[PDB]
């Protein structure tokens, strides 16, 4: 008897305003782990036991350990952004807040020093479509809208401002968290089911529409730390905000900071703004000093690219909503 009344919340932790993580257990007895959920990805995936360089740094999973194992041992690749993982197939009970499900994942044993080294986080859990999942393996929500125990088929994001005793973020699975919006939510439809992506109808610096003017690609990245568009937009953008390009980032002097330009997307006929406050890691305020964008460029290949990606810095001003059951991507303004 599976009734359809859940909404099981996972609270997550703020590590630099670019690492937002919560726990899952795998195995019986649960082996816990810190993930990054990633609507970005489809594939679970924890650092094993039978690791040989950052496994060093992480916890691993023992499969000798859990009860409820069972092998597969299929090979498989992982590629993200800035590093790739491997390892194999394996099955067990994975617990997300206060869900159980037999979920197939990936023992990763290749786990470069660079990126992971740099991570606070174990794991990921992608929340991504199955069309995206490498190997054809059914993504960790699907196998929870199988189960038929939540009150909707939706999930949804908030990512807090870093301070302290507070909440650094949190995940609802089958819902939303009023006290953590305000107003109503907004949707926006995906252009086609099996990427959680959108179309833009620009982007905008102050008051005039700068660029995205005869449209373009939104991509809604819970793994993504940063907004990211292509080189050539970035490099307009910055141009347009008078940041300077450093080795990874770009930055502007510190006192310019608080007096920069709004920044706005277009998305299913609303502007959605950010301010200086919202995109500047406002670290100083000295003129001698040189201050971070939470911005900055990315060149996604097809299919999925040339895109635009609305990461934790677009996530903190707007609470996200991602509706499986009707393929749509819904934003309230953060609280
Ligand atoms: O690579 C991504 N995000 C970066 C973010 C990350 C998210 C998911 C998986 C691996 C990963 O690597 C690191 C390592 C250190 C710090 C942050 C990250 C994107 C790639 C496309 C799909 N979403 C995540
Ligand atoms: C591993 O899992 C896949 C499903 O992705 C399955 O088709 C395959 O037969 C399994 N292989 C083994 C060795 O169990």
């Amino acid at each position: 008897l599976t009734l359809g009344n859940t909404t099981s919340s996972v609270i997550l932790t703020n590590y630099m305003d670019t690492q937002y993580y919560g726990e899952i257990g795998i195995g019986t007895p649960p082996q816990t782990f810190k993930v990054v959920f990633d609507t970005g990805s489809s594939n679970v995936w924890v650092p094993s036991s039978k690791c040989s360089t950052a496994c060093v740094y992480h916890k691993l999973f023992d499969a000798s350990d859990s009860s409820s194992y069972k092998h597969n041992g299929t090979e498989l690749t992982l590629r993200y952004s800035t590093g790739t993982v491997s390892g194999f197939l394996s099955q067990d009970i994975i617990t997300v807040g206060g869900i159980t499900v037999t979920q197939m994942f990936g023992e990763v044993t290749e786990m470069p020093a660079l990126p992971f080294m740099l991570a606070e986080f174990d794991g990921v859990v992608g929340m991504g479509f199955i069309e995206q999942a490498i190997g054809r393996v059914t993504p960790i929500f699907d196998n929870i809208i199988s189960q038929g125990v939540l009150k909707e088929d939706v999930f949804s994001f908030y990512y807090n401002r870093d301070s302290s005793q507070s909440l650094g973020g949190q995940i609802v699975l089958g819902g939303s968290d009023p006290q953590h919006y305000e107003g109503n939510f907004h949707y926006i439809n995906l252009i086609k089911t099996g990427v959680w992506q959108i179309q833009m109808k620009g982007v905008s610096v102050g008051s005039s529409t700068l660029l995205c003017e005869d449209g373009c690609l939104a991509l809604v990245d819970t793994g993504a730390s940063y907004i990211s568009g292509s080189t050539s937009s970035i490099e307009k953008l910055m141009e347009a905000l008078g940041a300077k390009k450093r080795l990874f980032d770009y930055v502007v002097k510190c006192n310019e900071g608080p007096t920069l330009p709004d920044i706005s997307f277009h998305l299913g006929g609303k502007e959605y703004t950010l301010t200086s406050a919202d995109y500047v890691f406002q670290e100083s305020y000295s003129s001698k000093k040189l201050c971070t964008l939470a911005i900055h460029a990315m060149d996604i290949p097809p299919p999925t690219g040339p895109t635009w990606a609305l990461g934790a810095t677009f996530i903190r001003k707007f609470y996200t909503e991602f509706d499986r059951r009707n393929n749509r991507i819904g934003f309230a303004l953060a609280r």
